[PDB]
């Protein structure tokens, strides 16, 4: 029927009519008052039953005729003669609008509803969180009137307990006593809190008004709040979410909730609280201003297994103040002090007039409810004590109810609430299990609560004994928590494809993770042969670095705000942000490539950066205390991070700021250097020592403490290791150095560009000249040098070596160089000579001019080699990105081209046949007008001056008008807009550009390291050695033991030195300590005015003693 | 003034895709030499015989709740952006310690209204 | 990978994206055409490659009168004042009228049978066309205005012209 309520829930009717006591009022012809006034033992009168059976029945007197044998008057049960009925009611309950909208649900069900099913109703019908805490409020109904300094304390401690906890607040629903004062406390501190907050209503179908209005099935009812005068009903409150309607009998009959409410308390503490804790959600007992039936619900909250608590309110005055009474003249569990009993039962009676008799009634509860004072938590104003009742309500569920500290402190873990953990459960005194708090650490990681982990490392837990193999297992394992859903396809792209349903997990499985995203030689420690073995095996089963394998986990499940708290702690900081930078954007790269409805590249791109950011800000905190040993901190191998290095790393990342940082630049300016000190010489002498060897020897180089943060070749350091220096060591130390490999390449290639201009301006005949040959022995061996830069570079796949070099400008050039030139050779020497006359042979002609052609790419290249200085390097840089920026500004102007050329050609020249001569005409002068050439004499060609008199033709008077025109566009208006382009595009440009050119002085520097001595025509001597040791058969930064750990303390200072320069700017800024003077001023505003009423206690006083 | 017509041009060229995008839906299929196919059935289904976006009730629903969601969101952010702005904090330290000097300076006249006692209570 | 054949042709000839770049190529091979047309001598009927252009010119006006009455506001004179307000939807204007007054010109012409070009009615039909092509040139640029890069340039362009125009004057 398209209604879960109705194949479920109840309504009820009193089908069965009992007449009142005995006496109907007045109006003597009786045979009519009997209808007219008479109400049901049901409690309603007899014409709004409307009972279809018994309708037939009303009609011959009522039912049910007359004495009825009077113990059989009584016999009106719920059970008996009230009959069940389907739903009647369910909808939304919206209020009329007073600050907001204010909707809420309601059911109206019956007495005798399952427990089973009324918890079946609040979680999957209406789409309810399973709560982490109940405060069922209780008081007293229609008192009223707390004051106003007690309302905003009692008002914000209900809330700040709610919200942080995720709690249902059970109330009594209508709008008398409590809930107006709950509501109350919603309208002052709502802040859209009712996601978090539901209040939960339980009231009775009974004293609500305007239930009529109520009656349909799915139906959005309005429902007035307004004060009705004659009427002493009650409202519902507005600022509830949910309300729960019992009926026994009708209107009046207050009571049916009251065990239906208790029973609701009872499945929910029957339901865990998380899918990991076995620990109940807790219930807990607020008392307002109360009553006489509130104290015999107090004392049956106490008896009973589980011992559900009560806190307990003062101030409002009423039997909430008698239990703050009766609770405070006594100590622990005895019977009373002296014996003031007219003093308590006096105070009883004050309250209702019970009168000595069952005012002793009721000392037999108040002498149980000074009993159990471990589960009565009173709450004295006035002396801010214990502090805001929602430490109080919480800490209420942590004193009584005698369980272990393990199970306070998961209670506070499921609430996320470290504060009540750190100050009410690790207090001095308490004593721990062996495996307790490890079990708390795993439920932290596990559950994403990050300030737990804090406090339980600074208790005492211990992530080296804590971080094992099967629970490391366990923590990418697990779907409670907040999950990546990115892992699992990452997973399956390093398996082949294979994926069972259940598949646990393996180390083995994240390790080819992590090498498929850092990519290269990358070798994880899951992957290598001591893991596999001792994997098989499952201390040893241990981690040596747990904080390192908590990293990536933490990077992998994509868990930043853990991630960036285990990066603070261990060593290896700079280290360990540039890996989680190369992992995140390997994950954001893998994102994109993946057909998800959530992309999340985005996040995860952000995430990268962040890391990023702080591998660059520690690099600039190291560089500022010690210049030299910041660059050593750039090339030590790492020994737990596959033997990588943080430039290797950054460089991977594609990380610029730490390329470009000035770090990194006086380090590669120093690799350029090699062993000669490039401070105390000049360019000139390397040029010169170069042409003349013996001039090597009067150079001054470095010594072998100058060079202790340098990276070298293994052989290149056995030469350090022994005014020092002797002959033979000078010579490997000059022509290994890479700005001498540099300059030894540059002189050898502009000598062939002055050879390659002189052979292509120079007659050529048959057979090639001396100058010819030498340019072909030149290409031939600078090419069998670009073939060794591509195998022997990086990455082992060889289809990747491929892609990354065809990927930069120069060597997509050389290549179309190098080709077209041998397929111009080809030409040119594989012919057929004519021996008459040259240049009567078309294939010669072709290869010729192909050389004409081809020398272009080899002077373009010189700005290549232009572009190693500092300033001249950024602009060549720059040209390119400028071409690409303008693109369609340049189309703009080929389209004004085109419009100009086509009319000027048919207006022109009339009588053309068809040919490809008319795509020519049509380009080339317009083209030529845009750089100066006006064509003066050739416009009005029917003018006097003009070079073509015969063009002069019909119509030929519209061509000045049309070259006007074109001339004022491209100039006036294109020309100048690519200027005013240039000019506001220059600063963001130049910026990038000069990044860039730092950004790759690393691949350009350390390609250096590995190029031969010996430039590209005589390099085939040094092709055949490097065969010749290879078939027979980079560089490091070296390091004592004691120059590792002189290292090793200089990172751990230098962050150290980090995090309290950044907490002192924090704290020094000119916006956090107003912020903390707001803050103060505030509570000095509270104190102040609340230490101005004591002494305003004090003259009461004073008048007293002057008397 | 380079700046601000590149910045007006890109704010008008984005404002007219809605007039140009919204055109192309009720354009013909087809293009302006083999167009006049698409205009003889243009007349032939109008004499014999803009887009919606379709939602159900539970994605109306749906929406009207992100709606309402959003504003809300959208004051509190407000109100929270203005009461943590520094301007604001300043003030109201300013209007407290004002409140803070005359109840100090009036607290301290009652505590010399104490010390009347304390030469009569020591005598 | 659902939606069976027939439902994947109409998916494709009804975006907006296809529609754009199957008027785009159209458009081009008009250009094309009428450049042709244009450079080439012309005899006294039209070739093939004139007719072509006669046919989209008199096809595309007729696309151009359905969107001035199909298209927002009940009023017929409001749809006129709404639609003159566009640059190139004033310059399709011109484009289109002067053709066939072109056209006319041309077509429409006692012809000389002894020399092309001593017939002056027929030079200003032709006249016509080596001007009236410019109006198609500078709507390339109407189709180059859907760039994200491009378009704000063209717009630019104009805005340009109107704020340098006193300095021009000077
Ligand atoms: C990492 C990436 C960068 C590296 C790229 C490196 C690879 C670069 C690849 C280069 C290869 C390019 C093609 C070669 C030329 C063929 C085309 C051609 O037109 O041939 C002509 C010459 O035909 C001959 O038979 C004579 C050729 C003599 C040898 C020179 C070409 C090969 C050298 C390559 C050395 C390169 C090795 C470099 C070291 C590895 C055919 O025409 P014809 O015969 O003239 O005319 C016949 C008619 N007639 C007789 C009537 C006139
Ligand atoms: C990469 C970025 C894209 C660039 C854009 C596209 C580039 C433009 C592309 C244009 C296409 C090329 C046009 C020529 C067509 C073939 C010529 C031919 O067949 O014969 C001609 C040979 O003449 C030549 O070969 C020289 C051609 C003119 C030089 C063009 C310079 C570029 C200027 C524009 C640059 C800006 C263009 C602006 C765009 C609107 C001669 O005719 P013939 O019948 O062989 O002999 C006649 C005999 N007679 C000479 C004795 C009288
Ligand atoms: C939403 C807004 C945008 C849409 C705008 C769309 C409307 C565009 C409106 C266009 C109309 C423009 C005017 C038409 C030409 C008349 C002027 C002229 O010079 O005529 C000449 C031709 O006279 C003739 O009689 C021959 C014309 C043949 C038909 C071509 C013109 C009409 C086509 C229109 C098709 C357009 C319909 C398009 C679809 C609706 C007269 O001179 P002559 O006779 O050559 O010379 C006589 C002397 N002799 C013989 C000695 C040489
Ligand atoms: C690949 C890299 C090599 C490295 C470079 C050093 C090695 C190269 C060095 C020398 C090789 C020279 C070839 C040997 C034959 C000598 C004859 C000769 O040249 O005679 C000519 C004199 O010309 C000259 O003296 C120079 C001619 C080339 C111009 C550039 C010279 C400087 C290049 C290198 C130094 C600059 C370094 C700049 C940077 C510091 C006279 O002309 P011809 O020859 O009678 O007539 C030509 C007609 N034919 C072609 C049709 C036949
Ligand atoms: C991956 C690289 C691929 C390379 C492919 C290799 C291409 C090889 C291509 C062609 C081979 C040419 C050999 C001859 C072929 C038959 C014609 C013939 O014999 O002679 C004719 C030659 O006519 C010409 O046009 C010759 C030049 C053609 C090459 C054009 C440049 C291509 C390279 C672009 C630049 C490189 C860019 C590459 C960069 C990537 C005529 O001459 P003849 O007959 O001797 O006699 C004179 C006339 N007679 C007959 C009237 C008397
Ligand atoms: C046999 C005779 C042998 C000697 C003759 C040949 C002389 C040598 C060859 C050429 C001229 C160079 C001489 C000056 C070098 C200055 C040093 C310098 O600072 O270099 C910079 C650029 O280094 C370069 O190499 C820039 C490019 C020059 C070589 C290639 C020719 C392109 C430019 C010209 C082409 C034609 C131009 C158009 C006019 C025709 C690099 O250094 P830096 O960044 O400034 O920082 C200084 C510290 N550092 C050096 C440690 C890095
Ligand atoms: C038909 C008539 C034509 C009409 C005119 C129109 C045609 C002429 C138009 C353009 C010609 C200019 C060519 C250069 C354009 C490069 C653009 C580019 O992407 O550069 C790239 C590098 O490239 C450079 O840094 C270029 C360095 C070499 C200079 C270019 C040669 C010009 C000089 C010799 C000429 C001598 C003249 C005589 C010889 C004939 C940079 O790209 P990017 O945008 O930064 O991308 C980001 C970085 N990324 C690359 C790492 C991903
Ligand atoms: C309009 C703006 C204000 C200007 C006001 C003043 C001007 C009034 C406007 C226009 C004047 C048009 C006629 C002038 C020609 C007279 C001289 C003549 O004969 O010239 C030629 C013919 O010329 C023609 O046959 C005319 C061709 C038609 C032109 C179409 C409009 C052009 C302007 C665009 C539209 C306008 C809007 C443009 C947007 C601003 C010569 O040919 P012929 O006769 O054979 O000569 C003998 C040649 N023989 C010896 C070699 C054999
Ligand atoms: C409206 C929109 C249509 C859509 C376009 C497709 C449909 C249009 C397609 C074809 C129609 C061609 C006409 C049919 C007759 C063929 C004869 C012919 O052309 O011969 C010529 C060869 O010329 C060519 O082959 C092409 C000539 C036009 C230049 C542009 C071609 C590409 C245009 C379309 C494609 C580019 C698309 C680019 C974008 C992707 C030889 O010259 P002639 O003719 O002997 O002499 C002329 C003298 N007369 C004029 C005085 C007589
Ligand atoms: C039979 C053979 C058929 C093919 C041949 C014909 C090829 C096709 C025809 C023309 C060339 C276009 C090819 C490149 C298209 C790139 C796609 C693109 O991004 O387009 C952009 C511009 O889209 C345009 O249409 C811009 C204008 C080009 C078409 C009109 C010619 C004017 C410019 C040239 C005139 C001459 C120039 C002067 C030199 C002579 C729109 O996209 P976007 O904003 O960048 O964003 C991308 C996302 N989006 C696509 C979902 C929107
Ligand atoms: C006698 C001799 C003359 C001497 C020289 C002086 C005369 C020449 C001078 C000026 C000529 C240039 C004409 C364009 C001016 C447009 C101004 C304008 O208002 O643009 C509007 C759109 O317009 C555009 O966006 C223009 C786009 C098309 C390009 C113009 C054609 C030029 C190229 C072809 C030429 C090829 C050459 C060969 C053919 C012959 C924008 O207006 P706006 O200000 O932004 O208004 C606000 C926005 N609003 C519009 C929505 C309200
Ligand atoms: O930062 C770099 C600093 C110096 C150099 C490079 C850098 O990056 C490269 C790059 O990228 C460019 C992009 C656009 C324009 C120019 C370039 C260049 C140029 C270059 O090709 C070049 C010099 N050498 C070889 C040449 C022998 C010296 C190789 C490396 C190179
Ligand atoms: O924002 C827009 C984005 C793209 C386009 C437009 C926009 O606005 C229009 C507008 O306005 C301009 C003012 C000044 C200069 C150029 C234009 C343009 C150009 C244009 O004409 C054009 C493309 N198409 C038709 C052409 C088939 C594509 C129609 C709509 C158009």
């Amino acid at each position: 029927q398209k209604s879960w309520i109705e194949s479920t829930l109840t309504k009820r009717e009193c089908v069965y009519i009992i007449p009142s006591s005995k006496d109907p009022h007045r109006c003597l012809p009786g045979c009519q008052i009997c209808q007219q006034l008479v109400r049901c033992f049901c409690g309603r009168l007899v014409k709004q039953h409307a009972c279809f059976t018994a309708s037939l029945a009303m009609k011959y007197s009522d039912v049910k005729l007359g004495e009825h044998f009077n113990q059989a008057i009584e016999e009106w049960s719920v059970e008996k003669h009230t009959e069940q009925s389907p739903t009647d009611a369910y909808g939304v309950i919206n209020f009329q609008g007073g600050s907001h909208s204010y909707r809420a649900k309601y059911v109206r069900l019956s007495y005798d509803t399952k427990p089973e099913i009324i918890l079946q109703l609040l979680l999957k019908e209406w789409q309810m969180e399973l709560p982490k805490l109940v405060i069922s409020v209780h008081g007293g109904m229609q008192k009223f009137e707390l004051h106003p300094r007690i309302k905003q304390l009692l008002g914000k401690g209900l809330i700040k307990a709610a919200v942080t906890t995720g709690a249902w607040i059970l109330t009594g629903g209508v709008n008398t006593g409590v809930a107006k004062h709950v509501g109350d406390a919603l309208k002052e501190h709502a802040s859209r809190s009712s996601r978090k907050i539901c209040t939960i209503g339980i009231a009775p179908w009974g004293v609500i008004e305007n239930r009529n209005d109520l009656v349909g099935r799915d139906v959005v009812a309005p429902y007035q709040t307004l004060l009705n005068p004659l009427s002493k009903l009650n409202v519902l409150n507005n600022l509830h979410s949910h309300f729960i309607l019992v009926d026994d009998g009708t209107v009046g009959k207050y009571g049916a909730e009251v065990r239906l409410r208790r029973e609701l308390e009872k499945t929910i503490n029957q339901q865990r609280i998380h899918a990991r804790i076995g620990q109940g959600v807790p219930v807990v007992a607020l008392i307002f201003e109360g009553g006489p039936n509130v104290i015999l619900t107090v004392l049956e909250y106490l008896q009973e297994s589980p011992p559900v608590p009560v806190v307990v309110c003062e101030g409002t005055g009423r039997a909430a103040d008698l239990l703050a009474y009766i609770h405070k003249q006594t100590e622990e569990g005895g019977n009373l002090p002296d014996a003031a009993e007219p003093d308590i039962i006096s105070t009883i009676k004050k309250t209702f007039n019970f009168g000595q008799s069952e005012a002793v009634h009721l000392f037999q509860t108040m002498m149980e409810c000074m009993k159990k004072k471990e589960l009565i938590t009173v709450f004295h104003i006035g002396s801010e004590d214990h502090q805001d009742i929602d430490v109080a309500i919480l800490t209420a569920l942590l004193k009584g109810t005698n369980a272990s500290a393990f199970d306070q402190l998961i209670l506070t873990l499921a609430w996320d609430r470290v504060d009540i953990a750190k100050n009410h459960v690790f207090v001095y005194g308490q004593q721990w299990l062996v495996g307790s708090l490890e079990q708390a650490m795993l439920d932290a990681l596990v559950m994403d609560r990050v300030s737990f982990v804090k406090l339980l490392i600074e208790n005492g837990v211990s992530m080296h004994k804590f971080l094992t193999i099967p629970r490391l297992e366990e923590l990418y394992n697990t779907k409670q928590g907040p999950t990546n859903p990115m892992l699992f396809h990452l997973i399956r792209d390093v398996k082949q494809g294979n994926l069972p349903p259940g598949y646990k997990i393996t180390l083995i499985d994240i390790g080819l993770v992590i090498e498929y995203l850092m990519g290269g030689t990358y070798r994880c420690t899951y992957t290598r042969k001591r893991f596999r073995l001792i994997y098989n095996s499952l201390e040893t089963k241990r981690f040596p670095y747990p904080l390192n394998e908590l990293l990536i986990w933490a990077c992998l499940m994509k868990r930043q705000v853990m991630a960036r708290f285990l990066w603070q702690h261990g060593e290896e900081s700079m280290a360990k942000a540039l890996v989680a930078c190369k992992i995140y954007r390997s994950m954001a790269y893998e994102a994109k490539q993946s057909d998800l409805v959530d992309d999340t590249s985005e996040e995860l791109k952000q995430y990268s950066n962040d890391f990023g950011q702080l591998a660059v800000e520690l690099l600039e905190q190291s560089f500022r205390q010690d210049e030299t040993m910041a660059m050593k901190l750039l090339t030590y191998e790492l020994k737990n991070w596959s033997n990588s290095t943080c430039l290797k790393l950054a460089v991977s990342s594609r990380l610029r700021p730490f390329v470009a940082h000035t770090c990194t630049q006086m380090l590669l300016s120093d690799m350029w250097m090699g062993r000669l000190n490039m401070r105390k010489n000049s360019w000139y002498k390397v040029i010169l020592s170069i042409l003349v060897p013996p001039a090597i020897l009067m150079l001054e180089y470095k010594t072998k403490a100058e060079m202790s943060h340098i990276p070298q070749s293994q052989d290149a350091h056995q030469m350090t290791m022994e005014k020092k220096l002797p002959i033979t060591r000078k010579f490997y130390a000059f022509y290994h150095a890479p700005i001498v490999k540099f300059w030894f390449n540059t002189l050898a290639y502009l000598g062939f560009l002055m050879l390659y201009t002189f052979v292509v301006l120079v007659k050529m005949e048959q057979l090639p000249s001396v100058q010819e040959w030498i340019v072909i022995a030149y290409i031939f061996t600078y090419a069998i040098e670009k073939v060794r830069e591509v195998f022997m570079s990086e990455a082992g796949k060889i289809s990747q070596k491929i892609k990354v070099w065809f990927s930069d400008y120069f060597n997509v050039s050389d290549t179309i160089a190098i080709i077209s030139f041998f397929v111009g050779f080809g030409l040119r020497f594989g012919a057929k000579w004519n021996y008459i006359n040259a240049y009567d042979n078309h294939v010669f002609v072709a290869g010729r001019l192909i050389y004409c052609l081809n020398i272009i790419f080899w002077y373009v290249r010189l700005l290549d080699f232009l572009a190693v200085n500092q300033q001249a390097g950024p602009y060549v840089m720059m040209i390119g990105k400028m071409v690409a920026n303008m693109f369609y500004i340049v189309v703009i102007m080929a389209l004004v081209l085109l419009s100009f050329g086509v009319p000027r050609k048919a207006i022109l020249y009339p009588h053309e046949e068809p040919s490809w001569s008319l795509a020519k005409d049509i380009v080339f002068h317009p083209y030529w007008m845009i750089f100066g050439e006006v064509y003066a004499y050739e416009i009005d060609v029917c003018a006097n001056d003009s070079t073509l008199p015969t063009i002069c033709g019909p119509g030929t008077w519209l061509t000045p008008f049309l070259q006007a025109v074109y001339l004022f566009v491209q100039y006036i208006i294109m020309v100048n807009l690519l200027i005013a382009f240039f000019n506001n595009v220059y600063l963001q440009v130049k910026a990038i550009s000069n990044i860039v050119w730092k950004y790759q002085r690393y691949h350009f520097i350390m390609a250096y390291h590995e190029k031969p001595v010996l430039p590209p025509p005589l390099i085939i001597l040094s092709h055949i050695v490097s065969l010749f040791c290879c078939v027979c058969k980079g560089p490091k930064l070296f390091l004592t033991e004691e120059d590792q750990k002189k290292l090793h303390d200089f990172e751990e200072q230098c962050v150290e030195m980090y995090f309290d320069e950044k907490d002192d700017k924090f704290n020094s800024g000119s916006e956090e300590r107003i912020r903390v003077t707001f803050e103060r001023v505030e509570q000095m505003s509270i104190q102040i005015k609340e230490v101005g009423d004591r002494v305003n206690y004090i003259k009461r006083s004073l008048q007293s003693l002057d008397s």
